[PDB]
């Protein structure tokens, strides 16, 4: 099991770890019809999504889809600063698999 | 997969991009029978609706509507700046698919 | 569709607007049997009941019912005013069935 | 139908009010092996539970339990007064059943 | 029934309590597949987890991994006091059986 989200994100193939340090400066969500997912945005003009839940996903990965949207609002909310993202770089805007926070 | 609000609402027919920055001047929420609706006014004199879900939703569209109308309370009670809304205009109020938040 | 809570509250029998224009004073809540329900007072002297749902309330009553118990406890603890409240007064403590939040 | 917590509390067998008008001093959770609960304790010595819910269980009581926790904990954070709990007093520690909460 | 996290803990092999009374350094979350867990430091070096949930885990087992993960964040979103950990010492880093919280 990984301690930290660099060790956790260099478990996957099409990984990377952006290191932010910083709050999230846009938040979007849309309940649109194949689009149930979320955007973000980083002043430095970096764009992260939280990718729209799959064909019949198995259920940890539904409630953990669901949390990391809520996550993500709350963190903006609260202007809470982000530390890392984990994202995949095989789809655009790259999409969220891990998020540290800290500070 | 679109990067921002204006360019997923332009995805679907009879969908209006509307430019707000401003917080919510009200919410409204109701549990009464086929109005488990929830209704957000701007200081502009702007409605928009959540449209209530009808028997054949499926349940990613369930679980969306519910997280827009639990961002919509949280944005309302944080005095969140809205920066636009993605509405479908086929309906009155308007019914909202999607939101953007920034500033 | 009603797009204020007075029209909302209109379209039904025995109901009728309280205007609070102020933060709830008391929060109660239960899980015992049979009155899973939850009761806010206002200083002006007024009782609201959120009512239990019935064993026939369908799911979207159930969820609606159980997302106005959170409004009403964040609003309690975040001291948030309340605009207007709809209630069946056919019903002791009168009935929420929606309310509005305005500054 | 009951219009406060004293009301609510006389309806049921093996109950009394604790009487505290104090915040929570201590907010305790497990999700330990038959040990799913929460304990919450005052300044003055008092402890309480919410109880691990019963295999017969239905789903409104479990819904209404879930919440309580929910309530407990934010309770707690928010430092907000706690009036009175209806507690079980057959159980040990004694069980929650009704929470109200005024300044 | 135990009366509180110490005596709670006692009740099950391979488990410490650790008593941090300090507010948690780094919050850690993820969807990553084979990888749902959180993960909290404190400025100590003390590392802990919320374990993946297995994929037989009752009802119960599963709200408590879940409830345990949101009382984690909001506790790290506030800067609450952690006063003590229940933790699995037969995993690395030790998993989150119980948590308290006092000033
Ligand atoms: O679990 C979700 C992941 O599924 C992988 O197969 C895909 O390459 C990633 O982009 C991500 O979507
Ligand atoms: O949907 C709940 C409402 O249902 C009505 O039929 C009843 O008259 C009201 O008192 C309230 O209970
Ligand atoms: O509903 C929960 C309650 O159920 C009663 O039967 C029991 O006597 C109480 O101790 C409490 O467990
Ligand atoms: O219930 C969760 C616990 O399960 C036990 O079997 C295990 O030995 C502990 O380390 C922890 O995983």
């Amino acid at each position: 099991t990984p301690q930290n989200i660099t060790d956790l994100c260099a478990e996957y193939h099409n990984t990377q770890i952006h290191t932010l340090n910083d709050k999230i400066f846009s938040y979007t969500e849309s309940l649109a019809g194949k689009r149930e997912m979320a955007i973000i945005t980083f002043k430095n003009g970096a764009t992260f999504q939280v990718e729209v839940p799959g064909s019949q996903a198995i259920d940890s990965q539904k409630k953990a889809i669901e949390r990391m949207k809520d996550t993500l609002r709350i963190a903006y909310l609260t202007e809470a600063k982000v530390e890392k993202l984990c994202v995949w770089n095989n789809k655009t805007p790259h999409a969220i698999a891990a998020i540290s926070m800290a500070n």
